[PDB]
Order: structure tokens, then C-alpha cells, then sequence
């Protein structure tokens, strides 16, 4: 039945496969990237009539019927992604009467105008002068002062945020403007009555952090601040230290952009940091096919890489195969040797861990080191010697990275903070870095893979914290994907794993929630507004990763032999393509729940075939 | 008579001139370059077995009869040089038997062995394991630590010396050891009863430092050294905000090659800088057409230049001759625009001077920007905005250059501390960067092309600095060029040309001298030991440039209708070749008085132009 199905999903994901060895799908996202491009080519004087000609092509394309942009396909109109789309496109020369930019204009103003976009808009606006820096929530450059154990060290963020407050500091510091042209000047875009609705930090603002920003402000008209020469070379420092080998920083584009503007605010334009961070931006851009340009806000090669060597060998094919083994020696040089920022609280720990991009060594993740590790341990290389090593090391590190309620985070260990949360700056998506469910899950069918039990203590103090994160239905939240699916089924497929009884009651009360939500075209989907109001959550339309997801978790739950199972099974063989792939016109990936989104083109693909292959195997 | 000679030292020139505008001779100094160069490939872990045997090429092809190589072309054979030669090619594969290794050895040997051989060259053994760190002086990471008026912080130490330190503290350090396979060992070194003639401090040396450095070698083997990983990370970062465009350190190779090894050292091998930095030295080195290679000890894009133009203009060619213009415009793109380390002394100067290589935007110097600004004053060029601003900006970097005695010194004001020249550490070359009778007389030649004068107080203070500095028999020494050739040729033609009277008698007292260390041929030469042995000013081979200097003297001094005089514009025509260029088996430039020598390639065909065309004027 399905034997044909499996067969063309393995032939289509093995001619998807690099040379080198490894596999590498887009990341989508939104127009943010794009728009603020625009931006940063206008505010470093490099703009390309051609690249911005593909850029407004792309930007038009996203735009739907009512002139508005979202955060993901199908999704409500967003305002913040819309004006800055607005901005870019006035820039590149659209004239504001155009069709397309009067129906987002008068979204944006329905909405309060730019007074009621996040922190970030209004700052990038700030920069080319188009909004007032006294608006916009300051982040001193003393920041850099805060020693290790203090409140609000650049330690008590997440890795992402971190970076992007270092960067920052040296630009707030200075508040440079970088004037539009008249043409593209935007002052309708407070032509508005509608009254302005404020996004507040994310988990609510104290008067303290209130009055400290104006503080900050007030102390910013001083004309003279002390030590301040010394807290921006400390910013720019710990900038030029952390620099990616593509010449990126953390190898996502908010910091990135930020500290390129930084160095040029520091008149570095001639030093070499700069030249390979402005450079090494080519290798994120893409080149669609109808004419257009994208930028991607991050890369995924390891972790497609990780995933697609899992599904394959989950699939059938042998753990020596020739071409898995290109894969297997690739991720072995991938792994990283050296310490990261995630040492601060680990100094005794050996380097082991993996990234998510190709060259990131000072930020590696546990989620990319447990599928790699994980991964590497289901072939047969050349050199046992290096694949015992390196799964040793990686082992290791993963070990040394679990936090203290037993679960694991992504780059950090008991990156819980809550103080971050309550600044004006803080006002869009995730800050810090606690450890989660699917992370957790992850981590612990890696572990299950090697033998490792419920017996270890280790194994034990996580369980423990997944059930007591379990939600009242039975599910689990989708940290990095979309979403209880995501996350029930990485769970579930964890605990089977790991020796733990899929008879269980909470095993199956969440077995009982998978099945109820199966859509009547037999296939399982989530939509992303599951993270803003309930009533989505399991609900949406279908996708073939999403029912990937549900799958497994029934299929390690026993009831692989099911009604729903079956169903299931039924709508990804029948939703394949003729080449072997599938489609999914929905992102059921997770950037920061309620704020960013993310399209991971090659789970359409990868995880069809991983279900289909453990569903061959219950057989 | 010599017009022939003359329009055919013009054609080669504009021969060599490269596409993009400029000249540029390689500059020659010693083996040692190349030798250290196979060390650091070895430290690197980056050998290439057909570089090594275009380097082996190389360094047999320039050792002597006597199996020595020396400082200088027809030079004393130099026992570091040869040190590091030997272990350099024992390395590529040479046994110990071979002719050459055996007379070389044999030199060595009957010199003291290695304990006779100068700091560097027992670190860099040290680093390879061939010689004990703790009988290396120690500079510690904590200089980082001293303030900017503080005996030894790193502003007392010349630019060249500065950066060397700081890359060398991280590296002294850790006292790292990368060992040599047993093959390439050297124990033989030792193998010596002449007793070792040590040297010591440049300066001589205080028994304080001397128990200064048995203090920090001591220091050194504590178990716990507190704010030791902060001198590191101040040194570190230090270094790794001034990297250079190209990738290099300052330009010079020690700095470059150390900061290098420190970042190897720093587990930083998979960071920005250090691949720029390793990529970055393919730029220095030259293919010899004997099948050798070659690595230049700096550049001298911009110089070459520079004094092409102007000796092309004195030629003859117009002030808007097109291949002119080319220079022109590539020399206006060149300026530095941003604060160097000299505005540590210098905050409220505009930044306006010159480099010597091609991206070296923190070190400009005070002899390029006034030669480079000179000669663009001399020529007409397309936008006449940006000549006329670029020129001010640089004439007003210059005078605000200026030292305390009233002449310039090369990167520094005031670098005159007499603090580091006794430092254990300290037995190489120059360390400080005071001023010198030839940046001054430069400077002087650059304000008095725009007319200024003997009125102007600047240029007074200047030449009084001049006249304190003449020597008895009234010749000026020569810092950068050698030696007292140079040196007068320099001052003369200056002072001529900020209006000072020729017939002044310390003027006349220098011009006799010129005429009497006129060779029978006709020339003028001085060798290289006129800076070890006062019996040689003056005297030596005639070369091209030498002779070209005493002559510009003459001429600036009235004595252009001479006898001496037409003498030697009889040498420069005769010895010319049929291409145009001319000869120059000798070095004219120095490094360091005493310590090392540089061959301008450039300089035996661009004096002698400058020096006829200037003959040529004085009729
Ligand atoms: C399933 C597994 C995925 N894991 C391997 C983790 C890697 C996926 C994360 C890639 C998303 O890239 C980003 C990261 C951060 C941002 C931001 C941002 C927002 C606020 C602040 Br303050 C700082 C940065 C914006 O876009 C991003 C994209
Ligand atoms: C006419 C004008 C020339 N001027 C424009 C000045 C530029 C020429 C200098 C190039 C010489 O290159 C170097 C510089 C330094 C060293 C060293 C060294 C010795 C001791 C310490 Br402590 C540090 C470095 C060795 O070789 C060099 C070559
Ligand atoms: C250079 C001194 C050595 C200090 C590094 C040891 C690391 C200690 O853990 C602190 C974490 O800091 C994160 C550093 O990674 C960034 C790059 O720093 C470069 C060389 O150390
Ligand atoms: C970040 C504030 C800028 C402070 C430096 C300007 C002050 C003058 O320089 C003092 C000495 O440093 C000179 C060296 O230039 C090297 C790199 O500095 C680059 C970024 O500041």
C-alpha cells in the first residue's frame, strides 16, 4: 500500500541532498527581513537598484488582497510587518497612491498609525528619522557593566537577545540618523485618529523600569557621561569577539544587522569584521524564481541534515548506505570544539555541542546536538574512532546542559530569569531561554537510542518534568513547532524511547487527545493561531508534517494498528506529489510563540517519510 | 648629453606603473622572514610541500660561499639569521651532513651556539620546543594594565614594537610548545665551547629590570595568577580592533606572525580574524623566477608612488599628464579618515595622513602623508575640490604631528621615552619612535612646495631642530635611508626649499662634504656599515639612489655647475641600462640602524630620475 509511497519519498529526499552530503531547505519567515534589508542598504549608502527591484517584486507578491502582510501564510494582517513592508516599498519608489500602497496605508492607520507598533519598527524608523529616539525604550551601553551574577547582565538573556542588546547599546548610545529622501519620507503614517494601542513588554512593566527608562533618556541629554567611552569599546569588544565565521553574529539577522550598523556608527566600515559581515550576508539571500529576493532570517543545514539522515534510516535504508555515510562524515566536522557563552555557567564542561547554521561555534544548541548525535549514532562510518568520539562528546555536553527542573533549554542551562521580561525594550517575542517540553523530548530519545533508561537518574528528573507539564488534555506545547501536535508528538515518541509504559494513564490521555483531533481528510494540522486563543489548539488545516507528528505519537503509543492511525497513513499516501515530495502552504514551525513563525521548507518532506518509515516498522 | 638619459628613465618608469594607477617594488630585507614564516606553518599546522621547497629554493640561493647569510647584500654573515635559516631548511628536510648545513653550522658554532643569538630567535625556538622558555624575557599580559602615563604602558613603545608586545604577552602567556618531529631537532645548536657572547638591551640594562624579569619568570610558575584572563582578553581585543584591512598587523610581518600564533593559541583558528589573517599573507609573498619564494617584510604601495610621481613631474611630464592622473586619483582614494593610535596623543586632530602599504588605516605615517601630499600638490587633477581638500587635510595632519624639538618623528609625537630600551626583552633593532633628520627634512621639502617659509614658525623650530642635529663634518644621518648620503641629500634639498640661504656655512660645510666622498666613478655610495662603523660614512659602492641623493644635494646647494656634479650625472648615464632602468646589488634603505636593512626596488630607478630631472631644471 504505502511501500510505493515510501519508495518515492526516499528517491525524492535523497536527490534533494548537496554534494558536500548535507541537505539545506529555506527558512521563511516574513517581511521584516526584507524591509528592514532596505533599510540597513540605505543606511550603510550600498543600495543595488537591481536587488531592491527583486526585493519589491517579492514584497508585493506576500502582500494579500487587502493590502496587509502577515506573520505566516493565512494568517491576520500585522501591523508592525506591514509598515515596515509600507516603508520599504515608498523607498524603493512606489508612490503612496499606487493600489497597493493605499490599501496598507489605510490598514496601518485603522490600526493607531505607527504609535502602536512594537519597539523594533519604531526604532528602525528611528534610524533613518522618520520617529523620535526619545520614543523609543533606551538600553545604555553601561549595560555592559553588569557582572555575572548581577540583575540584568547581558547573561540573564536568551543567546538571540543577548547579542542583539550588545549591538544595540553602541547605536541607542549614539541615536545616528539616517535621513530619508524626500520622496520616501513617511509622515503619513502618524495620520491617524484611531488611538494609538501600546504594546507593554512582554510580561508586563513595572513603574521602576518606567521611570529608569526615563531616566535613561533624561540622562542621555547630559553633555557629558562618564565611562561611557569605555561600556560602548566593551559592547563593540564582546561584538568583535563573538563574530561567525560567515561573518554573521549567532548566525540570525537581527544582531547581525545591528551590529553592522554599530561598526559603521564607529567608523569600522574599513576593518575587516565589517567587510565580512556585510559580505557574508549573500550566502542568506535567495533568488526566487518569479524575479524576487529573500532574505532568510536564519539557515537550517545541520539540523535538515539531522533530521533527513533520521527519516531515511527510519525508512529502511542501511546504516552504511554510501550516501548517508557522506552525510555522517559531513556532521562530524560540523561539531563543535571550543566554548561558547553557554560556558559562563558551565566552565567545566567539554565543547560538544552542534548549531543550527553551518559556522556558529559560539552558539551551539541542544536541540541541533541531540538530533545530530542521535542521528550520527544510527550509521556505520569509515572511522568508528571519530563516530565514537564525537557521539561521546556530544553526549557529554548534552548531559552537562540539562537545567535544574530536568529539562533542557535551547542554548542555555537555567536561563530563567524573569527579570528581562518587564523592560520597555522587551516587547516582542521570547527573551530568555527556560528549557522546554520538545527540546526536553528530543533530548531524551537521543539518549533512548543508546540505551539509557528510565533507571538513570538523568532520564528520571526529566520525565519528572514532563508530566508536570503536561496540560490538563493530555497535550504538550510546541515551543519550536506548531504545536501541541508538534510537541505531543515529540513527547510521546520521547517516553517510548526512553522505556517509560505507553499504557500509562497520562501516555494515553494524551494518545485519546492525538486521535480526537485527526480532521476529517484523515490527516492531522495546526494552525499557528493555536498559540494565541485555545480553540486552535489540534485544529487547522491539514499538513503532512503535522500528521507526521500525530502519527508517531501513535504509532510509539501502540496504537499504530488504529482507526485514526490507518486514516492517517491513507492521507499522506495520497496528498504525495508524483516526484515524491508533499506540499505544506502552512508554517508549522515556531519562532517565538505569538510573534515570529517560521516555514521549515524540508519538514514537508522529512517527516512524512520518518512517520512512514516507523509505521512500516509497527508492521 | 644625458636627455637621452633622462627620456628613457621616463619610459620605464610609466613601464611599471600597474593598471590600477600605482608602482610598487617588492622590498627586500633578510631570510628570516622566510624561515620564521615556515615556523609559523608549522605552528599552524599548515605546511605545504611546495612552498617549502620554493622557500628551500630561495634560502640556499642567498646564502654565501662561507655558508652564512647576512643582513644585507655583501654584509658580515648575521648569526641569528643564520640560526633561523639553518633550522628553517633542517625542517623543510636538509640532513645535517650536506655542504651547506655544514659550513653554516660550523659558523654558528664557532659563534657561541644559540645562546649568542638575539631574543626573538630563542623564542622562536622556544616555541618550538628547541630552547627553554624561562631563559626567554618575559612580557606579561598585564602591561595591558598600565595607564596612558605610566612608565612602560604600551604608548611609551614604538608603533612597529607596540603591537608586537601585546600579541606577544598573550603568547609569553601561556608559553606554548609546538614540537618538532625529531627529524628537524636541533640539539647541535648547543654544541659549542666558544664561550656565549650575549647581547643585551638596546639601551644597556639596569640590574632593576634584570630583577624584574627573574621576578615575573618566577611569577610565572604560581599555581593562580589573578586578573591574568583579563590582561589576556585586554590584549586580545587590543589586537583584534586594529587588524588591518589585508588582514595583516601594521603591515610588518612580526606583529602579524605573533598575533597569529596567539590566536592560535586562543583556540580562535575557526574565527574571522584569523582566517583573514591567514588568507591575508598570500599578498606579501613573490614568486622568484628561479623558483623561489619570497615574503616581503611590509609593502611599499604608496611610497613607491608617491616619489614616482614626483620624480616623473621633476622629470618633466605634465602637472595633468593622464598616467599622472591615474596616480592622482588612486593616491586621493588612499587617505586615512578616521583616529589611529597616534590620537592618543593627538585627540583633537583631524585625521588626515597616509599609510605605507595599502589598507593600514591605523598607522599612517608622517613621511608617506608628506611626500604622498607633495606630490599631489604638483599635479592638476579632474577634481580640483578633492585635491585641494585632501591636501589640507593632510597638511594639517602633518603639522599637527610635529614633536616637542620641533622635527617629526614616523607614527608617534613624542615618542621619545627612554624607559623601553632596557628591557631584557628590548636587544633588537629600534623600539621608540623619536623624531629624525629625514621625516623633518621630508616635511619641511612637502611645506615649502606650497611656498611656505623660513617666517612660518613651525618650519623655524624645525630647522633648528635640523641645525642642533648636523654632525661635525656636517652631514645629517639617515634614519630610514642609508645613511649620511641620504640623510644630507634630504636636509639640503629641504632647507632649499623652505627658502633658508645655501650659502649659510653649515649649509656649504655639508655640501663640501658631499663632494668629498665623491667614488673615482663618478657616483656616490655609502654602505651598510656605516652605521656600525663611522670609517664608512660615506663610503662604499656606488649605487644609483646613492649617488642621486649627493647629487639633489649639490643641485639644492648651487653646486648643480660643479665639477663633482657633472661627474656624477656622467655615472647615472653611463651605468644606465638599454631598457631605461638601472642596478642596485645594494641596499639604501633602512629598517633599523644597525639591526636591519631594506632593498627599495624602486629606489635605484626613481632617484635618479628625480635627481636628473632636477639637473636638468638647474640649466
Ligand atoms: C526546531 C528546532 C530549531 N532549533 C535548532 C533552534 C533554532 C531555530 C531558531 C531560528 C530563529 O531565528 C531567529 C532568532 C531570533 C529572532 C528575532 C529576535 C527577536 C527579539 C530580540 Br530582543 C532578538 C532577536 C527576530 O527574528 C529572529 C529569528
Ligand atoms: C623611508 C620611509 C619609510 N617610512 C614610510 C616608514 C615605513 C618603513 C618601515 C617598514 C619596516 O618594516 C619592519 C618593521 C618592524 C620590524 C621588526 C621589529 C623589530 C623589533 C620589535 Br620589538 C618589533 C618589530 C623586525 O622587522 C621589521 C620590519
Ligand atoms: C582569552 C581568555 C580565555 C577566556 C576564555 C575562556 C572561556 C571562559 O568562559 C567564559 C565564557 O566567555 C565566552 C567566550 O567565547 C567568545 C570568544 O572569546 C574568545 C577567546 O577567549
Ligand atoms: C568606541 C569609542 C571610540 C573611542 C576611540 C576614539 C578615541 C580615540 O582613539 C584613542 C586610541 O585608539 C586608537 C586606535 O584606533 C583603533 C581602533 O579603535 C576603533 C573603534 O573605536
Amino acid at each position: 500500500a504505502y511501500a510505493r509511497t515510501l519508495d518515492r519519498a526516499v528517491e525524492y529526499l535523497l536527490s534533494c541532498q548537496k554534494d558536500e552530503g548535507y541537505w539545506w531547505g529555506p527558512l521563511l519567515s516574513n517581511v521584516t527581513m526584507e524591509a528592514e534589508y532596505v533599510l540597513l542598504c540605505h543606511i550603510l549608502d550600498r543600495v543595488d537598484r537591481d536587488r531592491m527591484e527583486k526585493i519589491r517584486r517579492y514584497l508585493l507578491h506576500e502582500q494579500r488582497e487587502d493590502g496587509t502582510w502577515a506573520l505566516y501564510p493565512g494568517g491576520p494582517p500585522d501591523l508592525d510587518t506591514t509598515i515596515e513592508a509600507y516603508v520599504a516599498l515608498k523607498y524603493i519608489g512606489m508612490s503612496r497612491d499606487e493600489e497597493p500602497m493605499q490599501k496598507a496605508l489605510r490598514f496601518i492607520q485603522s490600526q493607531g498609525g505607527i504609535e502602536s507598533s512594537r519597539v523594533f519598527t519604531r526604532m528602525w524608523l528611528a534610524l533613518v528619522g522618520e520617529y523620535p529616539w526619545e520614543k523609543v525604550p533606551m538600553v545604555p551601553p553601561e549595560i555592559m557593566f553588569l557582572g555575572k551574577r548581577m540583575p540584568l547582565n547581558i547573561y540573564e538573556f536568551g543567546s538571540w537577545a543577548r547579542a542583539t542588546v550588545v549591538a544595540l547599546s553602541i547605536v541607542m548610545s549614539r541615536q545616528p540618523v539616517f535621513p530619508l529622501p524626500e520622496r520616501a519620507r513617511v509622515p503619513e503614517l502618524y495620520e491617524t485618529d484611531v488611538p494609538p494601542r501600546r504594546r507593554g513588554a512582554k510580561g508586563g512593566g513595572g513603574w521602576i523600569f518606567d521611570a529608569l527608562d526615563r531616566a535613561l533618556h533624561g540622562y542621555q541629554k547630559l553633555s557629558v557621561h562618564p565611562f561611557r567611552r569605555a561600556a560602548e569599546i566593551r559592547a563593540l569588544d564582546w561584538l568583535l569577539e563573538r563574530q561567525a565565521g560567515d561573518g554573521s553574529w549567532g548566525g540570525i539577522q537581527p544582531p547581525w544587522f545591528y551590529a553592522l550598523i554599530a561598526l559603521k556608527i564607529l567608523d569600522m566600515t574599513q576593518h575587516p569584521a565589517f567587510i565580512k559581515g556585510w559580505e557574508g550576508l549573500e550566502l542568506y539571500g535567495v533568488e526566487l524564481d518569479y524575479g524576487g529576493w529573500m532574505f532568510q532570517a536564519s539557515i537550517s543545514p545541520v539540523w535538515d541534515t539531522g533530521l533527513a539522515v533520521l527519516a531515511l534510516r527510519a525508512a529502511g535504508l542501511p546504516a552504511d548506505h554510501d550516501r548517508l555515510v557522506k552525510a555522517g562524515e559531513w556532521l562530524l566536522d560540523r561539531q563543535i570544539t571550543v566554548p561558547g557563552d553557554w560556558a559562563v555557567k558551565r566552565p567545566n564542561l567539554k565543547p560538544g555541542g552542534f548549531a543550527f547554521q553551518f559556522d556558529n561555534v559560539y552558539y551551539p544548541d541542544v536541540d541541533d546536538t541531540a538530533v545530530v548525535v542521535w542521528a550520527l549514532n544510527t550509521l556505520r562510518l569509515p572511522d568508528e574512532r571519530r563516530r565514537r568520539d564525537a557521539m561521546t562528546k556530544g553526549f557529554r555536553w548534552i548531559v552537562g546542559m540539562q537545567s535544574s527542573n530536568g529539562g533542557w533549554g535551547a542554548y542555555d542551562v537555567d536561563n530563567t530569569s524573569d527579570l528581562p521580561n518587564h523592560i520597555p525594550f522587551c516587547d516582542f517575542g521570547e527573551v530568555t531561554d527556560p528549557p522546554s517540553e520538545d527540546v526536553t523530548a528530543h533530548v531524551l530519545e537521543c539518549f533512548g537510542s543508546f540505551g539509557y533508561d528510565d533507571a538513570w537518574k538523568v532520564i528520571r528528573r526529566a520525565v519528572e518534568y514532563l508530566k508536570r507539564e503536561q496540560k490538563p488534555d493530555g497535550s504538550w506545547f510546541g515551543r519550536w513547532g506548531v504545536n501541541y501536535l508538534y510537541g505531543t508528538g515529540a513527547v510521546v515518541s520521547a517516553l517510548k524511547a526512553v522505556g517509560i509504559d505507553t499504557r500509562e494513564p497520562y501516555i494515553q490521555k494524551a494518545l485519546d487527545w492525538v486521535e480526537q483531533h485527526q480532521n476529517p481528510d484523515g490527516g492531522w494540522g495546526e494552525d499557528c493561531r493555536s498559540y494565541e486563543d485555545p480553540a486552535y489548539a489540534g485544529k487547522g488545516a491539514s499538513t503532512p508534517s503535522q500528521t507526521a507528528w500525530a502519527l508517531m505519537a501513535l504509532i510509539a503509543g501502540g496504537r499504530a494498528e488504529s482507526e485514526a492511525a490507518r486514516r492517517g497513513v491513507q492521507y499522506l499516501v495520497e496528498t504525495q506529489r508524483p516526484d515524491g515530495g508533499w506540499d505544506e502552504p502552512y508554517y508549522t514551525g515556531t519562532g517565538f510563540p505569538g510573534d515570529f513563525y517560521l516555514g521549515y521548507t524540508m519538514y514537508r518532506h522529512v517527516f512524512p517519510t520518518l512517520a512512514l518509515g516507523r509505521y512500516k516498522q509497527a508492521i
